[PDB]
């Protein structure tokens, strides 16, 4: 990985951009000529191959986090997979030509980049990236970082460990599909229970749930079974706290959190992906893609509209970019 010829990297590129807050159907526009970000010394420039959408992208675009956002206009997209084309002078872990993936924003709600992953090129901090597993496609890799890292961090915050039981509220989404798989296959849970609607129960079982609960037909909090860990990925902490054993832990990623549940927001770290690499290489933990994925780069507004419906099964990914 010697440097690319500097004139081989463009200074403008195609991207999706919004200039004011609002609904993606209203504000998200394609721009054929936006600046390619200049890298800082601890960043790399990536030729984007694929990107995933996350709810944070649309919530951010609605202005929910305006007080700590970066300045508009914004090119959205946190999740990226692609190929390194330039490395900053303090970078040690990556070279030109490395295939990488990660969630661009170390702190999702505080100064996320102006120059996201829904663009042909993006700048990424070395610290948020990992080497792409050779057995995963770029679509598959792009689908992973924000969700899998949120799953991982919530389970560590809940102190999940071998032999314990866990209940996942929202098992079929981008995050929940990884909560299940990590809980069973990485954290050694004895029993994994998860909620979803009627047609999604078989998927939950396939991913590692021992008990799949149809929330449209029964109320988990009214079951006699109580769990060592409850991980809420929906926003139902009032009920979650009724399903935990005394001394157990309840975490949520959708606030506000009713004590004793806690709310956290993930920290994006390439080291987490690196820790998970063997499970990803062996197939013990798999990417989960929505059947409508991938969406071409022309169809980003439609991809957002689908994610905004709250019905995605696993991940919504944009490819080719
Ligand atoms: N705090 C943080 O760090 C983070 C927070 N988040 C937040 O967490 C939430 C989940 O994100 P993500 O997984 O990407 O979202 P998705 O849009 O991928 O979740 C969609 C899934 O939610 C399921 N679902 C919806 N309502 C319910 C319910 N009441 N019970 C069970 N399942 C339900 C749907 O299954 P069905 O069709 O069966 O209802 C669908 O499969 C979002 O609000 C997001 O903003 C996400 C990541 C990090
Ligand atoms: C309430 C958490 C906020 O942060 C992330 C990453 C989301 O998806 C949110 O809504």
């Amino acid at each position: 990985g010697a440097a690319a010829p500097s004139e081989s990297i463009p200074s403008v590129n195609k991207a999706w951009v919004y200039s004011e807050y609002g609904k993606t159907s209203d504000v998200l526009k394609f721009d054929p000529s936006v600046a390619v970000p200049e890298i800082k010394e601890d960043q790399v420039l990536i030729k984007v191959v694929a990107a995933s959408l996350n709810p944070v992208d649309f919530k951010r675009a609605l202005g929910y986090f305006k007080d700590t956002d970066s300045p508009l206009p914004t090119i959205p997209g946190y999740d990226v997979a692609g190929v390194v084309v330039k490395v900053g002078s303090q970078v040690t872990k990556f070279k030109v030509g490395d295939e990488v993936y990660g969630d661009l924003n170390e702190t999702a709600l505080v100064n996320p980049t102006r120059f996201g992953s829904l663009a042909e090129y993006t700048a990424a901090d070395e610290r948020v990236l990992a080497h792409k597993p050779k057995n995963l496609s770029f679509i598959e890799a792009a689908s992973l970082p924000l969700a899998i890292e949120t799953a991982h961090e919530g389970l560590e915050r809940a102190e999940l460990s071998a032999g314990k039981s866990v209940l996942v509220l929202g098992g079929a989404g981008g995050v929940g599909t990884h909560i299940i798989q990590l809980a069973k296959h990485v954290f050694g849970a004895s029993k994994v229970a998860a909620t979803a609607s009627t047609k999604k129960l078989d998927l939950l079982r396939t991913l590692g749930a021992d008990l799949a609960i149809d929330y449209t037909k029964e109320n988990f909090e009214d079951l006699p079974e109580k769990f060592d860990v409850v991980y809420d990925a929906v926003g139902e902490t009032d009920k979650a706290v009724k399903a935990v054993k005394e001394g157990g832990k309840v975490v949520t990623i959708v606030g506000p959190a009713t004590p004793p549940a806690i709310l956290f927001v993930l920290t994006s770290k390439g080291s987490v992906l690196e820790k998970l690499k063997p499970y990803l290489e062996s197939g013990k933990v798999k990417p989960v893609l929505d059947p409508t994925s991938p969406y071409p780069f022309t169809k980003v507004v439609e991809a957002f509209g689908y994610l905004e419906s709250s019905r995605a099964t696993g991940k919504v990914v944009v490819y080719p970019i």
